[PDB]
RNA sequence: CCGAGGGUAGGGCCCGUGACUGGGGCGAAGUCGUAACAAGGUAGCUGUACCGGAAGGUGCGGCUGGAU
């Protein structure tokens, strides 16, 4: 498998820390209940990565 | 003399536009309370007046389109 070159874009802030902010939308707290829903399951990926 | 029209001045109407402002219509979700529909938990509605974040409240009279 000839891995192809990925190494010819650069990026600055691709590795600094990143602040993640979940807001509800449509449907009124069943929107805020899946809120947490996303948020637990950033937070399951974060410490899954000593984060 | 009249005279197209040009000029000066002052009015009337209509249209476009204007910092800003008043409310109105619409919204798969927001905040605050819950005024009405049951006696809707203070029966309701009503003209008027005063008042209150807001639905609204209270006074004076009126109607029943008011339960028991
Ligand atoms: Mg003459
Ligand atoms: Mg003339
Ligand atoms: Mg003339
Ligand atoms: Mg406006
Ligand atoms: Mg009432
Ligand atoms: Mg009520
Ligand atoms: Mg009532
Ligand atoms: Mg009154
Ligand atoms: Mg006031
Ligand atoms: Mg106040
Ligand atoms: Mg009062
Ligand atoms: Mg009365
Ligand atoms: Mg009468």
């Amino acid at each position: 498998q000839q891995l192809q070159v990925l190494l010819l874009p650069k990026d600055p802030d691709d590795e600094r820390n990143a602040f993640l902010e979940v807001r509800a939308g449509t449907g009124g707290d069943e929107a805020a209940l899946f809120a947490g829903d996303l948020f637990r399951m950033y937070s399951r990926y974060a410490e899954a990565r000593r984060w």
